[PDB]
């Protein structure tokens, strides 16, 4: 539950994502661009149903409003990153006490989409879909390794807690055990 906001790697990690989501390349991000790239495009790649897609959009809107984003508001990287620092810090207090968080809520919405065979758990077969998120579809070996990093109790399947912990580790805390989650194309 400790952050590493001054690590050049955490800064670069978010700059990479900011640049990617910045559809028109102008160095300013809007909630509009974020919803298009982080919600519409992602749900399409995952073959989410309309209901799952709309739920995911609600979670993305809430999450990024938590970072200071809004429709029509162009925000530069330093302000965007400060939004992330503030949200991570406030959410980590809640996470520590099993209280509701925007990041877990987003995790819930994505988990439902990955959990296709309808089971409440994600198995290795289903985890393949995670590779569709980033631009580099993982090797089979890397798919297994990222699954292993998530599967903390080695049960052979993931629950929402396990997936969310890795997502939070990647984006909030720069958790070394979450490194590699998205492959080498996402630093
Ligand atoms: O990674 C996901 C999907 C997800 C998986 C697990 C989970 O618990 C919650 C969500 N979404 C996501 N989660 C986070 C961010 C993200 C992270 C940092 C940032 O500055 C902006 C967006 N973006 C995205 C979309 C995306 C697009 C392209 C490549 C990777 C991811
Ligand atoms: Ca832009
Ligand atoms: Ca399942
Ligand atoms: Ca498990």
């Amino acid at each position: 539950l400790k952050t590493d906001f001054d690590n050049p790697r955490w800064i670069k990690r978010h700059k990479h994502m900011f640049d990617f989501l910045d559809i028109n390349g102008n160095g300013k991000i809007t909630l509009d661009e974020i919803v298009s790239k982080a919600s519409d495009d992602i749900c399409a790649k995952l073959e989410a149903t309309p209901e799952q897609t709309k739920r995911h959009q609600v979670c993305v809107e809430a999450f990024f409003r938590g970072c200071g984003m809004e429709y029509g508001k162009e925000i530069a990287f330093p302000q965007f990153l400060d939004g992330w620092k503030q949200l991570a810090t406030s959410e980590l207090k809640k996470w520590a006490r099993n209280e509701p968080t925007l990041i877990r809520e987003w995790g819930d919405a994505v988990f439902d989409i990955f959990d296709k065979d309808g089971s409440g758990t994600i198995t290795l077969d289903e985890w393949k879909a995670f590779g569709k998120i980033s631009g580099i579809s993982p090797s089979q070996e890397d798919c297994e390794a990222t699954f292993r990093h998530c599967d903390l109790d080695n049960s052979g399947d993931l629950d929402v807690d396990e997936m969310t912990r890795q997502h939070l580790g990647f984006w909030y805390t720069l958790d070394p055990e979450a490194d590699g989650l998205y492959g080498n194309g996402v630093p």
